[PDB]
């Protein structure tokens, strides 16, 4: 808890770069339920895989597939409309206007906390909560803390595997896959 | 991390009430460096130990002990002027303006966390974190966030035990236990 936050942060997000192809199995717990998924991430491409629902992503182009339709979505997201559901990416809120303190908690052996508390009190969440191991620099829980409401969204990193590596095919929609489903294009 | 923060905070604080006579055990981590105290508590009275100094308050008087003068100053502080250094004190800030919210933490098995953070932009420490049992609605840690500074200051409860009793001579300062000493009364 003597390290300093942004050193910390920085570090954690560069190992995350360099890992090359990752999967990334995530819980999200909430008020109203929790629900469960797996990314497969390399480079700017992804798939996310939800109950009932799986979205490719090659880049470019985005495909969404949702069981209870059996329809699958194509579509061009900016990379601003982009929902990887990536834990990682909460690290850059860092370099957009939330200050950041560090510090530990153990009972189970310690971890790192690093607190992001917005600056503007306009923006939502308020702030960000960050459980990140001392060694290894891997990130175990996000807290989301909403502006306006009163309950946490938690996020649990489940499991975590790096060097993975992935053929550009692994990130296009195969229609054979899906031999029912209506294809909706939206491009 | 589903209950009610304020519920949390008020079962926590309520069975501290019910204890009886305290003696807790804390270690202090900044910046700068760590140290440990004793604080035996019972009603409004204490006495606080660390390195070279020792305070007796018996709900009216405080005597404090410097060791690095030998010299017992005599006062009587305002509810305000008081340092107990209890760290269950903390959890009177949800009535002073700050907003709160409950979360979990685990790797060793889960503890709560709540979260105060001070509505009043002015105000110091502008975040305070509880980190508490889900069974036993025990104090565990507190952080506390300074508004204008980088750095946490942690405190953790070493030892905690319930149910004593104190004479009222324990809250009394006795010169025969300090020989040498001036005694200087502000009083």
């Amino acid at each position: 808890q003597q390290p300093d936050a942004k050193n910390i942060l920085e570090r954690t997000a560069e190992a995350f770069r360099k890992a090359g192809g990752v999967k990334l199995a995530f819980t999200v717990n909430e008020q109203q339920g929790s629900y469960a998924g797996v990314l497969y991430l390399e480079g700017e491409k992804f798939v996310v895989e939800t109950e009932g629902m799986k979205t490719w992503f090659d880049g470019h182009t985005q495909w969404s597939y949702v069981a209870s339709a059996d329809e699958v979505n194509v579509s061009e997201p900016t990379q601003e409309e982009l929902q990887t559901l990536n834990p990682y990416a909460w690290l850059s809120l860092y370099k957009q206007g939330y200050r950041l303190k560090l510090s530990s908690v153990g009972g189970d052996k310690s971890v790192y906390y690093i607190t992001m508390t917005a600056a503007d009190k306009r923006k939502d969440p308020e702030s960000v909560y960050l459980f990140v191991t001392k060694d290894t620099y891997r990130l175990h829980q996000v807290d989301l803390a909403p502006r306006g409401s009163k309950y946490m969204t938690t996020i649990l990193i489940d499991s975590y595997q790096t060097g993975q590596s992935y053929p550009d095919s692994f990130f296009v929609f195969d229609k054979k896959a899906y031999p029912t489903a209506e294809v909706i294009d939206m491009r």
